[PDB]
């Protein structure tokens, strides 16, 4: 089954997802000087105050910080968006040294993470029918670059060792995303898909200009995980990301 290594990697993938040669795969590199600015872009409206995260759970590809989505909690509207996008999770995206990691580069650029925190539109009733659909689900991306530690992202940070392996989960209750927010919410933003298998090309991505710093101690923690199941040969999770997909036509849109 697909990963990210020599022989199941993202060059491999279209074998048994025929969609990864498809017309709106993402990531793409964003060209600053050739987005446009769309002066009718709405600002981003993240109303995140009454989060409810439940759990994070080691997949094999990533961990996942779970969020209680039955009831309009975490919210992103605005935008590019019509409707409301219920937060459903957040992931990182890294690499195995600091200068590799991001999906999305800017000019080529690569940063050393980048965080995507997962809605699905409202109007579809429920994740699963959401990604049916062209306009089912936003995704928010954050790069991440080393510097100063983040003090809102050491509790994920912290209960790591708990997670260590595929498929081991831990309770994770009362996390507040907005302690990963950048100050400026300008953002560029292009139609796409999602970066893993299934890659389905249901996605607006808002990705945002401004990075978040992290030490060099936050992201080595990340580095500890393993794609592997506990008992099995380890394999360090690093490296997890999809390399540029072609843009093909589509614009990027810049709110600034
Ligand atoms: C396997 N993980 C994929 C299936 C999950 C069900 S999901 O649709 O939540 C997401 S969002 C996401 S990304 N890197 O494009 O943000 C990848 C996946
Ligand atoms: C079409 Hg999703
Ligand atoms: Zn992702």
């Amino acid at each position: 089954h697909w990963g990210y290594g020599k022989h199941n990697g993202p060059e491999h993938w279209h074998k048994d997802f025929p969609i990864a040669k498809g017309e709106r795969q993402s990531p793409v590199d964003i060209d600053t000087h050739t987005a446009k600015y769309d002066p009718s872009l709405k600002p981003l409206s993240v109303s995140y105050d009454q989060a409810t995260s439940l759990r994070i759970l080691n997949n094999g590809h990533a961990f996942n910080v779970e969020f209680d989505d039955s009831q309009d909690k975490a919210v992103l509207k605005g935008g590019p968006l019509d409707g409301t996008y219920r937060l459903i999770q957040f992931h990182f995206h890294w690499g195995s040294l600091d200068g590799q990691g991001s999906e999305h580069t800017v000019d080529k650029k690569k940063y050393a993470a980048e965080l995507h925190l997962v809605h699905w539109n409202t109007k579809y009733g429920d994740f699963g029918k959401a990604v049916q659909q062209p306009d089912g689900l936003a995704v928010l991306g954050i790069f991440l670059k080393v510097g100063s530690a983040k003090p809102g992202l050491q509790k994920v940070v912290d209960v790591l060792d708990s997670i260590k392996t595929k498929g081991k989960s831990a309770d994770f209750t009362n996390f507040d995303p907005r302690g990963l927010l950048p100050e400026s919410l300008d953002y560029w933003t292009y139609p796409g898909s999602l970066t893993t298998p299934p890659l389905l090309e249901c996605v607006t991505w808002i990705v945002l200009k401004e990075p978040i710093s992290v030490s060099s101690e936050q992201v080595l923690k990340f580095r500890k995980l393993n794609f592997n199941g506990e008992g099995e040969p380890e394999e360090l999770m690093v490296d997890n990301w999809r390399p540029a997909q072609p843009l093909k036509n589509r614009q990027i849109k810049a709110s600034f």
